[PDB]
């Protein structure tokens, strides 16, 4: 059973430029076959719209268990445009999104979506005299560290994974639709570090990274003065540095103790798992 | 007038993952409409075939002024077929790859198409025993760090840039395409850093980089023990955080001379400046 | 003139730790004399009272021209006995505090008092399975850090020594009395730093301190899960402790810059002020 | 039942500013009771005077089980004041300086009261020219979280808890009062740290405190020549930065192999313990 | 009995450096005697023949079972006058050297010599535009860090010590002569380090060490512009530094597990062994 | 004219290791010609003898213009053999040493004996159970990095620099020979560092290393409890090693201001000098 599945890519959030990849590491996974498309930064209602086509349009050759829409705010215009345009679909979905999207959290689980709502992926201080291309890199570099060393893209993975194995069986119900809501508290219920310190770093670390959205949006959004609105959007960035670099001092506690916890995917897509480092992955 | 392209994505590259949304870093250029299509972290010439078609299927109704294909190793399977396919379009292409091609470089100046080739953008340590999800993520952080604050990514900015500008003029010859190759020396044709020290930082972080590469390999593809190809794989994921640890020491430098380097566009699509922090982008 | 004061320091707070030491830093100023009393880390409206009484006791032959009371959380059953013992009393009063007394600060201006609330200053995680005797000491010496290397000391040492000007004058009145709110924002406000980054990578630390009260607070009044609570309050404090590692860098930078601010007080109470390390202060 | 004693401080110390509320950390120990009057940083015979007298002055309705005078230089003027007064009091005291006043240490036992010695309390670089409120307040949060991370106010909170449980029998003997000088050495006798190497790092930080008294004292004291002075109070900053730096970096060895020791006080006033994170206070 | 050797040191190696150094760490050995000579930094064939000769006029009456030369590139001309010098005579001899010495690998083993060829042993940017005798040493300083916590010299010791036992047997064959090539690849083979990320961090650092050879050769002899060349060895310098960070971050592993091996002489040149801080070598 | 000197080397001190290569950092001068000789480690007065004969019996051919003997503690047997052997010889010569030639000074003057004593170049923990061969090269590695960043060694330099200028007029006369004694304090006077805070850093570097001396005497001569020595013995270490990481900060500080002091030698031995990196040594 060779799963499939369609990715909308519109607008910029740290979780939906990995979440397919978490998935197909290492490019091997004969299990699942996947298909990507957007319109890049852009999530008007108009590309919004023109991307959600390409992906039913393609969906008709393809023939997908499912579609995922990911990008930031799930409750503006674009992304509420695609949000209903895949609810009327065929396919069942997925909507992946930041803090945003709690606002339209019970309208979502009505609409008969499923979704991941990644809390510390927060928005970039974007203010044309800061956010140039290169600081725009700079920051989702450590956002992704952030994510990736705390354990939200493993739970992210396991959810997608999850799914997967339910879409083999072409039985897809809502019931099966994820539906997250990713915080700093999210690791209080799992066993990702087995170091407990590097957990509540890896928390402490989250909890940075959600506050760095209450920044960027005062920065471009409130505070109209510029000489008080860019030191404030690059202070949020200032403190997304430091959590990336909290994130990092976790997993080098983790690797103090060799207990770096990693779970590959087999080629017949199944979740392996260990902790030691020359321990094989079983 | 409005400039368009697509951009195709087979297998992950460090800038093949940001080269789209590096020339609309705040998604308010009016001037540019982006499309973009792929199998994810599959690069088979199967996989690869069948995104180049999505992608020339899509140009049909979208017309776009040049094809942008990013992907790992132009030279191997997939990335070949789908240069073969491109090469024999409508549709002017450039092609976004590591050092593994530059064995096909002068083969791809015959196809008559342009080319990106970081050489610094390392390929990781793909073993099942060492790279899972998260992993995979932690190191394209660090590469993202690295080829962002080094100033690598300014260099592919800039590239499609001027292209799009050629492209406006409805005037895309292949002495307009791109035939570029970069590596730590690039920084020595610069004048990204202010700070003679933050260059030879980036310099150094970047040859480390593209060092990494030879690591992986080697890990991969050469040693068969498993007891010294995973803690090989691990020695490059070493190398690439430290290498991140240096760019970003390099642009602590910038700061602390007040001369961080930006270049956003405007909303018109050209290309800002500016160098102190309140400065506003002239 | 020898202007005089007493502070009343119930339960503690790092502003209140250092507020009287910001005046007389290196104590050779002889243009004042200070009186301090207090109950400890007891802050009950029982203690409190007690203190407040044993400063008006000893008020009447000291003959301060200022009281000042400086508590956590001015809104309490303590802080708000004490908070109308000086309303009352024919001392002018001026009230240091948290957050938490800004649902009162309203409330103080009609009670006639003065006051200046440190966002920043949050609760420690007070848990008995946390927080012992020395890593209490440690929060303090990461929060006095962040207080100090960031500014906000020469924002709340600047309102005294402006008070004591005034209390020279025998003349302080209500207008007279200071009523700040201190936060991330108000750095944007002042000179402090030469270096823009040194400033954002401040307001971020600020920043940050200020967020470590939701979590201290969740931690020691929602949470009642053992298992949760504790990795809680232990987030918290590693969230001061890398904002006192942000608040080091500032200092740093200011320092590769030689842009160091330094103010001292003359031993006739004349704020000096000097950049430069080798430069007296004027 | 419940133990009551009164804290005299004046002019300032790490230990001093930190003594009695090493004792009641959270605030929740209702088995003792604690009043603390001072004249801040001033320390002359007079200031000094005057504050034993605000102290004897409540010790008459408070009545104290013992008395604490905490300040810098134990055998200066104004220490050696309060040394008389105390001494020949109706309540038992203890004498809580730094090195100079080993000088006096014969003079103590003599007097009949305990004292508490901390060597590595250095004295900070008081010189106008490079020593402001901040750069006070700077030096003070390194030295607290040097002698607090080094395990040195875990001996300060045993020997005032261990005095407490004998005032509690209503006998407080002289053969009952602490002789303490605490040292690098002093951690060669504890337990503090399961791991070696952070005991050996807790050393070196407090035998880096140690010589930053000397470098004070010198450029006080001995040196006359601004440019020769001022440089060189700066450097016994610089060093007690760093002997924080090796502080925190003993508390996290420890941290990794989650052995952090913590002793609270329980509701009643007897000192729990543990090493594992969710441990639970015995 | 009591084995004697003489170590020429013609160029400077930080192999060559220390090399005997490493075999008699505490200087109280009673089985061990040697005679250090050399022209310092000369290496020419005038100069090493001097050095040689003065050597080889110590032997005749200093009778030693062994001689080692040691010193850059075994191939230039002044080395290769070293290797037909002591290839000549009756003394068994060991040349110590860096990368560059493969090349004549097959020539020192037609030559009876042995040999020990560090390739992370890197030459460095002796550019008179950027080497003066600080960086010159400070260089050292970071790959003599490199070089010592990785475990490179521990083998050198190895190779050394097994010599010096055979040597008391006066039973030195040409086949008794070490022919090591050491590397990143080395240390997977051996005992150094009990956490595998300590062993993966070494790695990381004799690649880069390695690496920094390449960029040195290509700004001393290949680059002829000033201002390129001088940007280049710099960034050389810069690597070896990142190299030494990553050299002392797996030291600070091992500690953390207290798992620091030590392999100390015995006054009777015995090697002894241990790991724990306090367990005693045997 | 070629100035001929021979150093001779008994016993290690990171000065004496270094000595005669800071004097021609890329051997390329033209003006200078050394010869090397020593017993390495070995300082007793047999050693140490021997080690003179080869040099005086060198000197017979070689006619230096002075000789220099380099290694710990002047006073002790051994030194003091080369001191008195020395002496009675017709060629002037240099003492180079540590803290403990101070008690030797007079003597050496009444001998007509040079001196240079660096009393930062502390003795290390030479206690069996703490310190095997690569623990010795990793404090020799620190020391290094403190002698060469903090510009000890461009003190060095520049005595002998001057005293093989004078040997070239063959002119050097008993009041020609150094009498220096290297300290923190040496600092305050050198134009080395352009950045306050540079100097003030590496100051704190010299007084942290001069004091390791004191830790290593300790757990090494006093000290006989090995439960007690060796941890102090690796306390000292940990000293040496944040010294060296002060001197790492203050070697930044002068590259953020692009204002790194390089003084290299030009091929006829004049020494030149430079601050910008891109600027040209003259
Ligand atoms: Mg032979
Ligand atoms: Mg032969
Ligand atoms: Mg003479
Ligand atoms: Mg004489």
């Amino acid at each position: 059973t060779v799963a499939k599945a369609i990715f909308i890519k519109c607008g910029n959030l740290g979780t939906s430029m990995m979440m397919d990849m978490l998935l197909d590491e290492r490019a091997d996974r004969e299990d699942v076959e996947f298909r990507v498309v957007g319109t890049s930064v852009k999530m008007d209602p108009e590309c919004v719209e023109a991307a959600v086509e390409m992906a039913l349009d393609i969906a008709e050759d393809f023939e997908p268990d499912f579609i995922v829409y990911g990008g930031p705010n799930p409750a503006a215009p674009g992304p509420s445009k695609a949000r209903e345009m895949l609810a009327d679909s065929e396919y069942p979905a997925v909507i992946i999104g930041d803090a945003p999207g709690l606002k339209v959290k019970d309208e979502m689980e009505e609409q008969g979506l499923g979704y991941i709502l990644v809390k510390p992926d927060a928005m970039l201080g974007a203010r044309r005299e800061f956010l140039d291309p290169v600081e725009m890199a700079i920051y989702n570099a450590d956002l992704m560290k952030v994510l990736a060393a705390t354990g939200v893209f493993r739970v992210v993975q396991e959810a997608f994974d999850e799914l997967i194995e339910k879409a083999k069986e072409d039985e897809i119900s809502e019931n099966d639709l994820p539906k997250l809501v990713i915080d700093r508290n999210t690791l209080l219920e799992r066993e990702e570090f087995e170091n407990p310190y590097a957990m509540v770093k890896a928390m402490a670390a989250l909890e940075i990274a959600e506050n760095v959205a209450d920044v960027s949006v005062e920065g471009c959004f409130v505070e109209q003065d510029k000489e008080r609105y860019v030191p404030i959007v690059a202070s949020a960035h200032e403190m997304m540095r430091k959590a990336a670099e909290l994130a990092d001092e976790a997993r080098e506690l983790e690797k103090s103790n060799d207990a770096v916890l990693r779970t590959p995917h087999a080629p017949d897509g199944k979740v392996l798992s260990k902790r030691k480092f020359m321990e094989d992955p079983e």
